[PDB]
């Protein structure tokens, strides 16, 4: 059963209307960060089933994982690459960098709202699937473009091992 | 600029997080169906923006329209091509048959909730893009395989021309 491939678009205004909703839900940006999380923890245990149908994985290490993510995980369900830099000496961090986040096309954060995490959502996805393959990690933004860096940057910690 | 290509998977769980957001906002089914088609509206008036700038229309008549809708910007923003079928004798009636609808992947309506219209988000889309085209028209849906037809059916009906 082929997926439905399609231009990002309609994805990238849709999700503009949940944020928008819930900036109007709570008025506090901190909580607005808060359920974009929970709401991408929901919808990452359930995407990484449909992953692992579609791509041979199952697992190996932390850096695999990485690999793993940024080219096959993000082209596919965002149709970009990010590159994998910065690995602790541990390897038990990396970051990701996006250049060119689908999320934020056609957006432009309002004076005052710095604490808001505008694609939050991604960091709870990135949880919640990775749980699922019994991994533990904390995904956050270092750098968003929304806020004028270069790139945009998730920065993954592997926790520990679900076991 | 070419746009970046997406499975449908994480727009349709997201899609769903707003759905879902939204029922908890209203505990209403019929206020939902309200709020999905203002939404959409807003995302049409913009979306329209970027599908002329890669589409060569601007224009003829409704049948002209109906065959760019299905063949062209479902399949761009939604990875689908809906056949257009019933046409009116005026000319002024015809209907977008979705074999496949990507918004409804991973979905069952629970009970009670007949009167939920799931992913009405596109009649606003429709109904607002057109406008931006100096075509007024009223998009709704018939048939939808939530509540069990072979087939979702969305009707649309020329009202008047802009101008
Ligand atoms: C083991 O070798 C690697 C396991 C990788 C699991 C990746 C799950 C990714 C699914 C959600 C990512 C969504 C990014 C937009
Ligand atoms: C004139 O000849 C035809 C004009 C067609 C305009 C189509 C606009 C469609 C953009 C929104 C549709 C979204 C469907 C998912």
């Amino acid at each position: 059963t082929e997926s439905k491939k399609m231009s990002s678009e309609l994805f990238t205004l849709t999700y503009g209307a949940l944020v928008t909703q819930l900036c109007k839900d709570y008025e506090n940006d901190e909580d607005v960060n808060k359920q974009l999380d929970r709401m991408g923890y929901n919808i990452g245990v359930r995407l990484i089933e449909d992953f692992l149908a579609r791509s041979n994985v199952g697992c190996h290490d932390f850096r695999e994982t990485a690999d793993v993510i940024a080219k096959v995980a993000f082209k596919m369900y965002l149709g970009i690459t990010p590159s994998i830099t910065n690995w602790s000496p541990a390897g038990d961090e990396f970051s990701l960098i996006l250049e060119n986040n689908p999320l934020v096309d056609f957006v432009e954060l309002p004076d005052n709202h710095s604490a808001l995490i505008y694609s939050n959502l991604l960091c709870g996805v990135l949880r919640g699937a990775l749980e699922m393959v019994q991994m533990a990690v904390e995904a956050k933004f270092v750098q968003d473009t929304l806020k004028g860096d270069g790139v945009t940057e998730i920065r993954m910690r592997f926790i520990r091992r679900i076991e």
